[PDB]
């Protein structure tokens, strides 16, 4: 949008109940410090294994938030 | 399977719950008007954010389906 | 780890329900054979359509686990 | 946006003076035929070489649009 | 060419003898549809296998056709 | 340069009148908050399509800058 | 299919005379050892060259085989 | 074209006005030595900054030109 | 780790003795003012060339460290 | 092989037979000028379609050959 | 080599002095239990970070390996 | 820099001591014959192994250089 500088920053977002809810706490987390939250893109989906369960998904993002002029 | 040609198709499937029944709502918009729909591979998970929540999940999706003879 | 050499095999795992489900049954069936399990990596997610649904979602995985010495 | 699904059409937009006019000629020809036009992404840039000058400059184009109801 | 959009769209083409025939008979395909068939690219070699041989050779391909004006 | 740590931070800069005056933006906007701005790298050309035009070219850009000491 | 998990091993298959014998030699000695083999996936065409002429088609693979209960 | 062998050299084409610019500065200066010229491709725009403007756009490309005999 | 997100920040680590001696050379820089820094992953390996030697090695990282609660 | 230093240039074979024919076209034609060609990998399987036919396979390649001394 | 099938089976190398070492360590541990060992592929670096400094290596590797008959 | 083309020729340099002496020895041998060497890029790290240990550290290169006028 009009001459608008967005910032892309990268966050791994986590969860011991699936992608999804991994996905909505970093939201939730960006939301706390950032504004203008836009859009966000999947990076990769990974995640520890724990006595052969998975003890969390860890969903990597890229957070496109628009820029405030400095 | 025996001198067929597959068209691969790409769409991005959509849905305010999350990244299955975004593929879900996508492979059932496009059963109906496509015939012999055989696979799918997701080739991004992207959404937009709106106040700090995730408002849509969407799915980019390759539908593999089977060509009918012209 | 301490010169820990770690084994990365490749699986697809497998659900009629979802992505999620599909990941859990790769995990629980390698557990059964292998040991020291540490981590997974999402290569592809992927599917099978029929009658217009999702009927398998086949999501693709490495699996990083610590070798025991020979 | 609500349970749209997009379809993510692939063209090579080309013009005698540049990338820019090569993605504005594909989305003029685009829209003669296509509704709801929404998002475009650059998938190469390629071009004609002829005497030692560039005779077409060649963009390759993912041009998302929102998909009608059947 | 002056002004030309092309059309990229993608297809698997099949075949039980090989790599080559498969790209043959996908060509063969698409030619009795489109005109101004151009150039192809491959995607991705894959194929079934059954009884320990490969029962067909998939190869994957994107079909460069110059577009008719609307 | 001699122990210099840089620091690739990205952004995703816009413009109405095209691809290079959408990296100036950017630059220019990073420039006012940001020292010792060295290099960018393009990772991506994206834009919104509206009354098919095309409204704003979106240049997404690695902005390497050389990191002042803490 | 039915909560299968597949295991996708990764070989390269060799050939004096082609890219395709290489992948059916590859195909024949894996399914000496391995049973339910479903798909495979080129991964790289490579190959050595003697005396100016091509002396061996080496095809990366990968193969899909059906997971059978521990 | 007829068992043709094309050989397709890699260089960064540069210019302070920007990336159309920079490709036409390669295309002129490979032109000097290089004949049977036919297609460029761009491997990636990079640039560097100073005073937080961009003083040279730099665009990497391939160039692929039709072999004469040996 | 439990709801834990975590903070994916892309450097470029610099030395004139090697790959190595660059990543730490950044990860020493990281730490003075990131807490939490719990894994790299390798980018890219460039670097500087100066009277046909290597100037400085250029090893591009990710750093990625637990966030802290705002 | 000892402090050996090897270039990988790049080439695209040529055949209206096959993807074979096209690499060992190219093999041919780079033996004619150099000397220790050692590996080839295939890049892309590009080509011309005319008539609704395939009438030329581009095979792009790397060929590796070792440098002799300066 | 003549109609010899390999396999490529992926590991990640472990040291706590370096890239280099990681490599070594893996090969070693690799050859205790594997036979014609041929050549590896370096498919990612990464570590572990522990009080600012890098604890741990961990070098990604395909090996390739010569298959013996069944 | 000011309407400078640069080349940038890719070759593999070799060590039996590491990726750093792999390419020391080729930059080393760059500089031989070309002149303006500027900088390298890794493509790949590979090498030979030989009775279960690292014979030869094989690291690809692109390697940067200014073009003189012709
Ligand atoms: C929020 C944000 C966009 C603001 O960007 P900005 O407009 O550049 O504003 P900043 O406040 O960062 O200003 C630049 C700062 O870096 C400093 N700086 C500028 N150039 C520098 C250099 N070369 N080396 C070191 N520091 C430098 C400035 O002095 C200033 O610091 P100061 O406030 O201590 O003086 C930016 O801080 C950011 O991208 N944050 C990431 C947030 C994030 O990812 N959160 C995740 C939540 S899940
Ligand atoms: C369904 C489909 C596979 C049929 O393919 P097909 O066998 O080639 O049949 P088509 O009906 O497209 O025939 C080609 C048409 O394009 C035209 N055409 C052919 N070459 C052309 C060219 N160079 N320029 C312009 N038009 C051309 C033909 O004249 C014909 O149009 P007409 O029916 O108006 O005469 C194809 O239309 C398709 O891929 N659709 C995409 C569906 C989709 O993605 N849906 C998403 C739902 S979620
Ligand atoms: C478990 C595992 C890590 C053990 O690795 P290892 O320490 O090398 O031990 P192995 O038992 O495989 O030993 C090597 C075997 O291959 C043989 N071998 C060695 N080199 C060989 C060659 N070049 N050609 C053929 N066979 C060879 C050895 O003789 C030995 O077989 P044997 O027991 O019949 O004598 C390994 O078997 C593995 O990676 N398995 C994959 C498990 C998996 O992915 N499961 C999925 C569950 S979802
Ligand atoms: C516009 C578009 C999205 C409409 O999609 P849709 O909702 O699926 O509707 P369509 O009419 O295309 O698809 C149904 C048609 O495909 C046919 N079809 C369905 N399944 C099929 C199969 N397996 N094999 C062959 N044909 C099939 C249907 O019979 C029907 O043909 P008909 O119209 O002759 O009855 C689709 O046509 C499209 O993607 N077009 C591409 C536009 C484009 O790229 N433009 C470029 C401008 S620069
Ligand atoms: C041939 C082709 C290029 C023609 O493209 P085109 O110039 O855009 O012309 P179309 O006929 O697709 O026109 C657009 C159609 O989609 C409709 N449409 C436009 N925007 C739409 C939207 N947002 N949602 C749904 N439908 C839409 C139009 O109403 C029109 O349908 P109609 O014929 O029922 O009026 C296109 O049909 C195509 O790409 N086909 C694929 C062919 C193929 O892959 N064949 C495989 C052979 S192996
Ligand atoms: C400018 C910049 C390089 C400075 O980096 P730096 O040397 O690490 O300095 P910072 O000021 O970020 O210091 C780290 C801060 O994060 C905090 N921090 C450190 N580790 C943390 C953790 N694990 N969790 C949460 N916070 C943490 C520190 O307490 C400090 O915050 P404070 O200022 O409230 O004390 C950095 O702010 C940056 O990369 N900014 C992005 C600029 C940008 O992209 N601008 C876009 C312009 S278009
Ligand atoms: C066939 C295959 C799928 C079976 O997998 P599986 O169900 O996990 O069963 P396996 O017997 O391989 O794995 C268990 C073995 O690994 C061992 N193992 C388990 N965890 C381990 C660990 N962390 N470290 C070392 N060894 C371990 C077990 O002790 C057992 O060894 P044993 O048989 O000596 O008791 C698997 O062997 C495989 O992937 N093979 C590769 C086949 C191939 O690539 N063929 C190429 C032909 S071209
Ligand atoms: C133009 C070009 C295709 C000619 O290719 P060619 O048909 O192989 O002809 P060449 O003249 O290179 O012949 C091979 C040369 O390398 C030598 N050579 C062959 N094998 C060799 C080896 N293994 N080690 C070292 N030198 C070798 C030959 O002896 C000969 O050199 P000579 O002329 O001193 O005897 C080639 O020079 C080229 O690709 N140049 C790049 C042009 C470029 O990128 N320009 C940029 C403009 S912006
Ligand atoms: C440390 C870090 C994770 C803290 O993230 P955080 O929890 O989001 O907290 P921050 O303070 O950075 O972000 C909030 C700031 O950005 C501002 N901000 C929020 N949304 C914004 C927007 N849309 N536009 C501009 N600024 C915005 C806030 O107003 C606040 O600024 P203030 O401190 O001047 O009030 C973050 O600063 C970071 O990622 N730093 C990079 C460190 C780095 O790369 N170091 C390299 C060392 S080698
Ligand atoms: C064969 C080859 C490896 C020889 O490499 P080399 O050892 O560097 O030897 P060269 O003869 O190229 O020496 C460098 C030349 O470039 C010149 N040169 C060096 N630096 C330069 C710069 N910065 N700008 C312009 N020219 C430069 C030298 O002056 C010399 O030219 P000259 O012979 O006119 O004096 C090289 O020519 C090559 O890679 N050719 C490509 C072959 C090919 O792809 N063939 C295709 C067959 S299908
Ligand atoms: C060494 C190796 C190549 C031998 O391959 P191979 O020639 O196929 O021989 P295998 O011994 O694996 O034979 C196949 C085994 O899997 C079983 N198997 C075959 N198909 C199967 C299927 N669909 N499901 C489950 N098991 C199957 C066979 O019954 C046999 O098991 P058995 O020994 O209990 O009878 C293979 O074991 C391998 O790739 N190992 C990995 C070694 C490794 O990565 N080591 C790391 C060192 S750092
Ligand atoms: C150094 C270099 C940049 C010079 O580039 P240049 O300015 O284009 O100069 P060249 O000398 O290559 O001039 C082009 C040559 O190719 C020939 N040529 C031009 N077009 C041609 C075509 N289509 N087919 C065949 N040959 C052609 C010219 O006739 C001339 O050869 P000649 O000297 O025998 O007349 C180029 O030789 C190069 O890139 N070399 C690679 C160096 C390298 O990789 N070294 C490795 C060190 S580790
Ligand atoms: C691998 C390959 C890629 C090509 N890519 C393009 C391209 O992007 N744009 C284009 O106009 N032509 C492209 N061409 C066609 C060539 O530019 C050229 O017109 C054709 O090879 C005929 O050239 P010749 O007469 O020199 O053989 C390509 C050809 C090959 C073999
Ligand atoms: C980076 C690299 C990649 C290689 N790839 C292959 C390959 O794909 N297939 C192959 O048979 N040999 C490959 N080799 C081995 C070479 O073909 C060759 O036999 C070896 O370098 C010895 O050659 P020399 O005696 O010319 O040094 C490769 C070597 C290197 C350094
Ligand atoms: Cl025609
Ligand atoms: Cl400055």
């Amino acid at each position: 949008m009009s001459n608008h500088t967005y910032r892309v920053t990268e966050v791994v977002g986590t969860s011991p109940d699936g992608v999804d809810q991994a996905v909505r706490n970093a939201v939730t987390r960006a939301s706390q410090t950032l504004r203008k939250l836009d859009w966000f893109e999947v990076t990769q989906v990974r995640g520890q294994i724990e006595d052969g369960q998975v003890a969390h998904w860890q969903v990597g993002l890229k957070l496109g938030f628009r820029l405030e002029e400095s």
